[PDB]
Order: C-alpha cells, then structure tokens, then sequence
C-alpha cells in the first residue's frame, strides 16, 4: 500500500513537474496584458490562463502527501507548499 510514494518519487515526476512549472510561469505571467479592457481575445486568454492555473493547482495538490504526516516538521524548504 506504500508503493504510491515510490510511484510519486519515480516515473520521472520531477522532470514533468519542472516542465509544468516553467510553462505556467512563462505563460500565466509574461502574457498578462496589464493595461486592457475586458476585450474578446484578451478575455478568452485570461479565462484560459485561469483554467490552466486551476488545473495546475489541482495537479500539485494531488501530487502531494509523499511522506505523509512527516514533512510538516522536517521542512527546511518544503514550507513553500504553504
């Protein structure tokens, strides 16, 4: 029943997580269009960015709980999850 942690650490999860983080940082931030009205193309771009951010948050939270209830105390830098 503990093979889930092994699957989380294995299966190149780190590489795809890095790729997803880089792509979300590049898309949801650089392509922001600060000074604009609601618009149509900008509106649908913002909606797509919101949906992508939501699904990325969902994937991050579902990829959590690797060690279980032990990373809360021994967290040198895992506290970023907060």
């Amino acid at each position: 029943f503990r093979l889930q942690c092994h699957r989380i650490v294995n299966d190149t999860i780190f590489t795809n997580l890095i790729l997803f983080f880089i792509l979300l940082s590049s898309i949801s931030l650089a392509a922001e269009d600060p000074v604009q009205h609601t618009s149509f193309r900008n509106h649908i771009l913002g909606n797509a960015d919101y949906v992508f951010t939501s699904i990325f948050t969902l994937e991050i939270i579902l990829k959590m709980t690797a060690y279980g209830a032990f990373l809360h105390k021994g967290s040198f830098c895992r506290n970023y999850f907060n």
